């Protein structure tokens, strides 16, 4: 072997400059540099992606070489690369629905614990591990079928307005557009009156239409009048098609049970009535599996509890000290010999999770309600007992949402993963992790076209000799922005009686016209206080658990919340259209000599309206390849190749650029081009100020990270902030930002507080907390151990506070 | 002699199938061979435990949520495996249907030469670039417009649609129309239309027949069933209301429309009887567009190049890679960029073709279909393909990569395995070849014997240490020199002649086979053995009896029947098993008609059949298994049983109908010691060696070597008395050296009954036990196809120009 190195040659994915790099296998390798520099294009876009393509084409020959539909990484050669697992899902994909207990494997193991070692009634038999699950017919309650809720449909729920005629869509529960008129045309063949108000039809007919199970198949004649339909039938003319009846109930319940669309399920649900299952009053299973207990609890009630509580309930059984042990060993059949080996097996797994500070989560907790750093940490933990050997793990900021007090627990789980025979590729901004890495790859001087090169590949200590590196400057040369003097409050906002999750009746104060950081351990309650409780207390006070508002209210006009979520879920969405600037752009195209010749208006230049867009992709530029059965991805449209418009629309040029020429423009280049178009140039200016000059006007939203989307939403709200009055609530606003980037972000947050506005930011890094004007330290620990206001004041005041876990770290930050 | 500790895969508590709770260590980064008797557990451990786990653990890690659920039928019984990396299997699962492919795609080579034809290659001087997809017959861009890339086209004709023209339309002149209402309807349409259905077809005007048969017109008319023609016309005149409105459809329309759109098996075939198949008029059997056909290289279109031996393809590409073709310098002088391109693209083709040629596979064409390949042939294609993949740090898992190999060619196989390993990969091989086993780094010997008597680990270490392990049957053959006694060859009862044989490798070849004796047909891989035996001999015999070119005729008077016994599965779904195949289930189902419980209810001998409605399960309809690559799962309703609750309330001597299906042959032999029509049949299956198989074990759980022996066992007693020729392709498929000694006995058995057995053979263990040998082709393909030697094994052991002679000679000690 030529070292234990992976060797990469000719990598030019996105902005990579046809680079060569080598990286050790069996080591913690960290990929670093500013955002937009090309760190992900390398670790994920190139390394992970080539490693996975190769494996799957070997396990599924030709039956997976569909790959070039989706795309290949742009790279000459990679040698020495094992198979790869990404511990994060792809950029623009929906997270699937799970529980914490499913992703950790734990829920299965405790079905076998209830099946073999649990406390049955006086004499009930034995219930199998398959029958402690709501998803199996051996486990699911027969009333609700494991749903926990019972669903009905009525005439009132399905026909909200009975003055309507059947042709007037009186039965609203039927599908929109064509599917609704089909059923209506089926009824005219059957000789029912479609042009008479609903309530005037016999009860017998109204019942049938709404409730029958019957599905007759009848000739249908579109566009005929009732009378001329009956003459068609009588004279035996060719039916256009044969239609199949479906009652209103049939359609509603089949649509509910079976569709994959999320908005359709929500429409259908508007014509339904919802009630709790009475055979399992909340729980979801047979009442015989529910009789089998443990520590006084059936599976359901144990599952509500935090992982930490389940752990300390389980271990007396593992260490052989239950309420007595000599009580049932002289009588035991197998039970005690199986209960011992399982309670220890479960608690060994649980220690891994608990040591990663994840013991505040409940095993019934839904995966989409979890932060990106929470689920990547629960996936890390699961790997640590998975027994996988000889793979590469590809991680994307596993310290996101982590308190500095907890990084040694993260660092220690990564070394254990390494020591199991694996290699770790980690894109990280945390200087504490970068410092502990075996090897590091520093990418690009800057972002985009001015980045994409390798500044350094070697152990961290040698970065001290490369001066073009901004990682090396923070790490070794002491880059500060010099201290920040706290600004004085203008008023005080009171949030009293905050009941929610781990907060009992907690009373807290937020100062106004000032910037506050809300800090604390993971699972403390910051997100529960700020994002959940605060936000939907003052959304209720305006025109868009418990809580109560108070304080100097007459100072607050608007609430603006800035989330981490994408700007859109599909490639329709982009900066151009989210900022609102595309509207004037289309105006400028509609005013050109050639557009004027043809009868084009600005509408021709929309990709959201039929006419001038490519209709093959409906103007999205990109097409879904449901060829990938593991989360589907996007390929460029085979007809427009990503331009989004037909050929005739692209013949029109405003100042030597077609409309796709402008959407392909970087924020920086469009800043040049639109200098003298006032409203466009100003939108682009806030996007530039906030660090996104490398992005393209039309770049689809599915290609964007959480921090790129957060900053777009912020910029949209940056110039609207004339004077004060708006409270901005922000979750970790420096997500995916380099220490050098946050300096540029913080200046813009200063600007909007100068305007008279109040920013409240849930915050995890002391760099940002050190330049606040006020600080709220939440809860001692996580979960039951947290939830208290534990310190409040200026950063300098709080850096000396007692019974604070962030204090020492804030203090190290302050200078 | 060097293994670093903790460089090992550590298995603990493995009990898959017949495995007896075993723990083994095997080293990674080595050739690891898994050896033992048949039915002993070699594949339960290698594929069922080690491959299956690596796979489960990766798939769960790549997609947690949605894919922790596929395992609805998949979970190996094993406590622990440390040290295990990702796995790649070079032979697909047991019961999966072979994917439709060609050699060209499997190897990736086809795509490289579409690319070559696109960028390099000679265009007619008025046409532009054809892209790589324009050269495939599987895309809209490349597939010929009329045949859609099939190369074949169907027509209909007056003669195919109306066989007997003397007939009238009313007495079914046009026989191509549907049978019952459908034909009656078209006739009634013609009476309404005023056409004469009561005159011989031949005496209708020329344009009436052409219209009835070919027109695309479809008038819609009033239909009056039952009326006479004269009554029909006055029903029309006075506008009498009809039964329904009928739409005319021509003989041609009916036939072509039904064939293309029908979803019935019996329809398609019926309608196909009236249609004629022919080479496609546009492409002439080459299945591509005329514009792709016009692009040439070395004088040939891509299709003509794709039908050449991989060896010839390498020898025309090779000059261009090496820059030594005639007049090269004047090519770079006059067309520099095509010279550059051609060279680059020829170079990576040549480089990959070299790997294939070094294994022994340069005799295949790139258009050769993969379902027509042997298993060893394609696993070796698959091996070769991995050698130019860039996979690092995986375990490859192989199942007899040496099946079909000549002992002259095993060293080429060993070089290939070594090259793979040194890529930073590990190798798990299940093997019976003693020469491969001799060279392994490590060796896992399984069980003493089969099923219940095996499943334990006899040895795990370097091959030589197997001398201190006396209970091991592989060690006996490999170190103790275990062998049979020498065989004296029987005299032929006659000689059948196969003359003028012309196909594939062979042109006008004359051959004789001795009757009443066992013959082995041997020679190197690709030399022509299966073509002679499995193809020409079998085709010529099945034609001579009721049931390429060659003519027979020696002592033909002495044979009456042909039966071929192949490696092909006994059936393709779980519906088929060993019980139902032999037919012993007829007596079992009838014994369940003898129970007094089956008298209280009217239980017809036919409630116990899973093949007919009634007493079977109604989610799987008696398969007992459900579809979920594709793998099988247990039924949601009958729970892997086949039967409903009512049927399984009847027991025969404390045994249900399902219980008896769960019976191993060896057990059923004890339990049915009195039911002659069952016992006798169970006793053939034991003689053959299949006592470890369950009576109703899905056909899809069987190996192929196992299916072959079930076929042979069905023959052993119908061989009873009579004159049948048996043709067998490698009767020793998944058999250990100790298993073949007892299969010989069964082959001798049907010769003693006055039969003739002809086997295409690769192991000199059985060739030594033959009465005659036919040695084919000096080498493979175009270097083969000749009869180089013939005689008793001793006679051929001494042949000069024969490559198998030295090995046969050695095997004769
Ligand atoms: N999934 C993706 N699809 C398309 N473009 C991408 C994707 N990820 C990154 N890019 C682009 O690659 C360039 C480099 O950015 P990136 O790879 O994200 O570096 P970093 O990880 O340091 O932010 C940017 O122009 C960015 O928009
Ligand atoms: N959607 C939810 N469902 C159930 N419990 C939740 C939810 N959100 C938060 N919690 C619980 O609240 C406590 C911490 O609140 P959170 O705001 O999530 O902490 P932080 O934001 O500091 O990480 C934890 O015990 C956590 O499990
Ligand atoms: N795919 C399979 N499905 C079900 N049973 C199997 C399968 N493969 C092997 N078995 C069973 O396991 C036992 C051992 O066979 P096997 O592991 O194939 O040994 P060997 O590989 O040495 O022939 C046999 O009873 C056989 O029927
Ligand atoms: N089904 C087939 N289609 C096309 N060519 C074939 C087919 N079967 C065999 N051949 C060719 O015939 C020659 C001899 O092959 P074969 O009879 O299969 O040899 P063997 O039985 O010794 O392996 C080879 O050139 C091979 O490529
Ligand atoms: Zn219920
Ligand atoms: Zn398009
Ligand atoms: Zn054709
Ligand atoms: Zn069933």
């Amino acid at each position: 072997p030529d070292g234990g190195f992976v060797q990469v040659r000719g990598a030019r994915q996105h902005n990579l400059k046809d680079i060569s790099v080598k990286v050790p296998r069996d080591a913690l390798v960290v990929f670093t540099g500013v955002s937009g520099s090309g760190k992900s294009s390398l670790a994920f876009g190139t390394l992970y992606a080539e490693a996975q393509r190769r494996y799957l084409e070997s396990v599924s020959p030709y039956a997976r070489r569909l790959f070039n539909q989706a795309g290949v990484p742009d790279v000459d050669a990679i040698d020495g690369l094992p198979p790869a697992v990404a511990l994060q899902q792809a950029r623009g994909t929906p997270t699937a629905r799970s529980s914490v207990g499913s992703v950790t494997t734990l829920s299965n193991l405790l079905r076998m614990l209830y099946s073999r070692a649990g406390d049955y009634p006086p004499g009930q038999g034995i219930v199998y591990a398959e029958g402690f699950s709501p998803n199996t017919p051996e486990g699911a309650c027969p009333e609700c079928h494991g749903l926990g809720r019972v669903y009905t449909v009525t005439e009132d729920s399905m026909v909200p307005d009975p003055s309507l005629t059947i042709r007037e869509r009186a039965v609203a529960a039927w599908p929109q557009a064509w599917g609704g008129q089909n059923q209506r045309d089926i009824l005219v063949t059957l000789g029912i009156d479609v042009d008479v108000p609903w309530r005037e039809l016999p009860e017998e007919t109204r019942h049938w239409i709404l409730f029958t199970d019957e599905q007759p198949v009848v000739p249908v004649y579109p566009g005929l009048t009732p009378a001329e339909t009956q003459r068609a039938l009588k004279k035996k003319m060719e039916p256009s098609y044969m239609g199949t009846f479906s009652s209103a109930r049939r359609h509603v319940l089949h649509t509910f049970a079976n569709t994959e669309s999320a908005s359709m399920k929500k429409r259908v649900q508007g014509y339904m009535i919802s009630e709790e299952c009475p055979l399992c009053h909340g729980k979801r299973l047979r009442q015989e599996a529910l009789n089998v207990t443990f520590a006084g609890l059936d599976i359901t009630e144990l599952s509500r509890l935090p992982l930490a509580r389940v752990s300390e309930l389980l271990r007396p059984y593992a260490e052989e000290r239950e309420p007595g042990h000599a009580e049932r060993v002289k009588n035991r059949p197998e039970q005690a010999i199986a209960l011992q080996r399982m309670a220890a097996d479960l608690v060994k797994r649980l220690d891994v999770l608990l040591h990663l500070g994840l013991g505040y989560l409940g095993l019934d907790r839904s995966t989409p309600t979890l932060s990106p750093g929470e689920l990547q940490r629960l996936r890390l933990a699961t790997q640590l007992y998975s027994n996988l050997f000889g793979v590469v793990y590809v991680l994307d900021e596993p310290s996101a949402g982590l308190h500095p007090a907890d990084t040694e627990a993260l660092l220690s789980a990564l070394e254990n993963l390494k020591r199991g025979g694996n290699s770790l590729f980690v894109v990280e901004h945390d200087l504490d992790v970068i410092r502990r890495a075996d090897w590091l790859v520093d990418v690009g001087p800057e972002a985009g076209e001015k980045g994409g090169e390798i500044l350094y590949s070697g152990p961290p200590e040698g970065l001290k000799h490369v001066p073009e590196s901004q990682t090396g400057q923070y790490l070794f040369a002491d880059r500060h922005t010099e201290p920040h003097t706290p600004r004085e409050p203008a008023g005080w906002l009171e949030l009293n009686g905050v009941t929610r999750n781990n907060l009992d009746n907690l009373d807290v104060r937020f100062p106004l016209g000032v910037m506050t950081s809300v800090t604390g351990v993971s699972g403390s309650g910051k997100s529960t206080l700020v994002s959940q409780a605060l936000v939907d207390a003052l959304a209720a006070h305006f025109g868009q658990g418990s809580a109560r508002l108070g304080g100097d209210l007459a100072q607050i006009t608007r609430l603006v919340r800035v989330d981490q979520k994408p700007i859109g879920r599909t490639p329709r969405s982009n900066m151009a259209t989210y900022t609102g600037l595309f509207d004037q752009v289309r105006k400028l195209f509609a005013a050109t000599p050639l557009a004027k010749k043809r009868g084009y208006n600005a509408g021709r230049f929309s990709f959201n309206v039929k006419g001038g867009r490519c209709e093959h992709c409906q103007g999205e530029g990109w097409v879904m390849v449901e060829l990938l059965f593991l989360p589907s991805v996007y390929a460029p449209c085979p007809v427009c190749h990503g331009t989004r418009y037909n050929a005739e629309t692209l013949e029109v040029e405003y100042r030597g650029k077609n409309i796709a020429d402008v959407l392909a423009l970087t924020v920086d280049e469009a800043h040049d081009f639109f200098a003298d178009e006032s409203a466009i140039f100003r939108a682009l200016d806030t996007l530039r100020e906030v660090g996104l000059g490398y992005l393209r006007l039309g770049q689809p939203a599915t290609e964007l990270s959480g921090g790129e989307a957060q900053r777009i939403k912020l910029a949209t709200e940056l110039r609207r902030s004339g004077r004060g009055g708006t409270v901005y609530v922000l979750d970790e606003p420096t997500t995916g930002l380099h220490p050098a980037d946050v300096e540029r972000l913080q200046r813009q947050l200063v600007k909007l507080v100068d305007a008279g506005n109040t920013v409240i930011a849930v915050e995890h890094k002391m760099q940002v907390v050190a330049a606040s004007d006020w600080v709220l330290d939440i809860g001692p620990g996580a979960g039951e151990d947290g939830g208290r206001l534990v310190a409040q004041g200026t950063p300098a005041e709080v850096a000396q506070a007692a019974g604070s876990v962030t204090a020492p770290y804030l203090r190290a930050a302050l200078r």
